[PDB]
């Protein structure tokens, strides 16, 4: 799974809490073999999903990925 650490021009403010360009961490979030008991056999369940976290530094976003085993690619900010 690949985790991307970046500072975009327009940042994930997350409920409008973030002030400056916060580092967003988007990753291949593994949703494994997990069918719904109501739906039974449901092919309508995509392999993985790309969810995201917000950290004040790159070092905190990569530290997550490393601790989880998620290999990561760093994308430098729009000001690097």
């Amino acid at each position: 799974m690949s985790a991307k650490i970046y500072r975009p021009a327009k940042t994930a403010m997350q409920s409008g809490t973030a002030k400056t360009n916060v580092w967003v961490l988007e990753f291949d979030a593994e949703v494994p073999r997990k069918i719904d008991p109501i739906m039974g056999y449901t092919s309508s369940s995509d392999m993985k999903q790309q969810v995201k976290l917000t950290f004040e530094t790159q070092e905190q976003a990569e530290a997550y990925a490393q601790r989880k085993g998620i290999e990561y690619r760093v994308i430098l900010p729009k000001e690097a």
